[PDB]
């Protein structure tokens, strides 16, 4: 239960982050008012109030929001950020607001579905021309040879040199467990990982008119690149990066890592691709049918020569 | 599902333990029958084919047999390895063995409670005199300062030097998930987090009688130690060792890593303790009242001058 909380507060990358995107809009919230979407213990109203807010309201639905209350009364602020618990969707405000900020962000950008509940509070709280922190939002993917999970199939096939014993029959059985299933694995990459340059596949400027329709239908696109070399394809890995309105955070595997990981999409077995494989598709996410705080992933792709292929991944709990 | 069958393969202590374990009784095993109980996906049915074993017999109840049954074949050994499908206290073998050889160990070395199908095993299926490997195992106890839990509740006290904002308040909270809870936990220290010099506090010598009775009963005892220094003492860390009539297969953290890991005895909260003081206690490992394959550990301890206090644990799913 603190766990994640023990994972964002030692993520340098998302604290620093809103640290100084909030800090960078202080002009804009100077003496002004700002709608906290998610507070949970409380640091990010806790930036905004030291940027100059005149008054925060950290809105928080779970048990945790006791603790953002006694943070908010350790660092004095406890006339001008009030802790309210529940949804941000009935919560009662005195007053509309000049800025909404919220970390919504979940694995592969829209798992958990929070972002309904910031263009809810905008709706409903933001005054006219406010401002939204983060504001926009976009999503990238590229082709992936997981090094970790080449090893770790390859490694029945190495027994033998180990311990005199040939158990290879055990990669097609590991192949079938670790890439076989159509779940979203969350996981961590790096530059040694990815196979062709990244393709950003669709923007969100959270500000615009009928991106709650878009969410209900589907966000995504259309990707094309090709391979730097060869190496088996196993799939494809997405992130997303989210812009203060300016500093960008980013949760790539070419960049420093984040507790957001990145979110993979592995083909039912490898593919051998080589230098200039010509790599397109598409992937769309969109709500679960049964759950709709459960990201759904559909990949359309096509690696060379072959026919193009579909998968369709639910999130992994 | 793989992922079990990795740890193990990965763990180099564990194979290499047994595989020589195996090698050194050549003499007992060559020409002989063996009895593997929870065969899994083989190796070590294989191993003791390999140290001469006329016939090995591979009793494996989970779905993997199946691959047992194809690592023979592809190590040519599937006129002399059978893989039998179930639980051995219902296989038919065609004739009693010479030898059992098991990897029945777990968690705390009890959980899952594997020991009973070996010893049901040794009493249907064990010639006179006949071999077990192991054939025996010591459980050891140590006072911890777990420096990574040290660290991961004092991060919340640091937030203020690095962000500007005091979460100290967190602390608490974290030390009540974290330590407050009556589960046991599996996780990996070293000598670094070590408190005192390691006390062994039960012998379990496999062939003898009565041994089915003491784990029905409770396995354990008293220990008495001092401490090295001045730290805040965390609880304790359980580990064991196994014997093959002698090489010994150790999971202490003083020793290289395991899959086994310790099995970590948290107190309520952490105690200050300094150099010379005397923590005494005792700890049974028992069979959890509604689940006979979950270990529970009673503790019983007494740090410096503070009354002796007890807390029930059961491991953790
Ligand atoms: C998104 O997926 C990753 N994710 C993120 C968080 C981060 N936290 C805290 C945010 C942060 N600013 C701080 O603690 O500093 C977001 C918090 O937002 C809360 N929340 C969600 N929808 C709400 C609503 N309609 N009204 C009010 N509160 C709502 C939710 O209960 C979390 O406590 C988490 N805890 N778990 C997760 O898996
Ligand atoms: C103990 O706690 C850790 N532990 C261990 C294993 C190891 N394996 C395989 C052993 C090994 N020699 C190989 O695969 O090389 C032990 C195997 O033993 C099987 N088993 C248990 N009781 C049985 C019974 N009465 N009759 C027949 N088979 C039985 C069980 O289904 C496992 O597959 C595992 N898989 N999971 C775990 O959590």
């Amino acid at each position: 239960d603190v766990s994640v909380h023990e994972e964002m507060i030692a993520d340098q990358v998302r604290t620093e982050a809103y640290r100084l995107g909030i800090l960078k809009n202080w002009a804009a919230l100077r003496g002004k008012t700002v709608l906290d979407v998610g507070a949970g213990t409380g640091i990010l109203s806790i930036f905004c109030a030291q940027a100059g807010a005149r008054r925060v309201y950290a809105v928080e639905a779970s048990a945790i929001w006791q603790q953002a209350r006694e943070v908010v009364r350790l660092n004095g602020l406890e006339d001008r950020v009030h802790v309210l618990p529940g949804p941000v969707e009935t919560v009662e405000l005195p007053e509309r607001v000049d800025a909404i900020v919220s970390e919504w962000m979940g694995y592969g950008l829209l798992h958990e579905s929070m972002l309904s509940s910031v263009l809810h509070a905008r709706t409903k709280w933001l005054k006219e021309g406010g401002l939204l922190l983060p504001a926009s939002a976009e999503l990238f993917v590229a082709p992936i040879s997981d090094q970790m999970l080449e090893w770790r199939l390859g490694f029945w096939s190495q027994v033998k040199q180990h311990y005199g014993v040939d158990m290879s029959c055990m990669e097609s059985f590991a192949t079938r467990c670790l890439m076989g299933h159509s779940e979203i694995v969350v996981q961590d990459l790096s530059g040694e990982d990815v196979l062709a340059r990244p393709q950003r596949f669709a923007q969100l400027e959270l500000a615009r008119a009928g991106l709650e329709q878009e969410l209900e239908a589907g966000v995504g696109g259309r990707f094309r690149c090709s391979c730097y070399g060869s190496a088996p394809l196993h799939g494809f890995a997405v992130w997303f990066q989210v812009t203060f309105p300016p500093l960008v955070l980013s949760t790539s595997p070419l960049h420093p890592a984040t507790h957001w990981k990145q979110a993979l999409l592995y083909l039912n077995e490898p593919v051998p691709v080589e230098q200039d494989t010509d790599i397109s598709g598409e992937i769309t996410l969109l709500p679960s049918p049964d759950n709709p705080r459960r990201l759904r992933i559909l990949l359309r792709y096509k690696v060379g020569d072959h026919e193009e292929k579909t998968k369709d991944f639910a999130m992994e709990d």
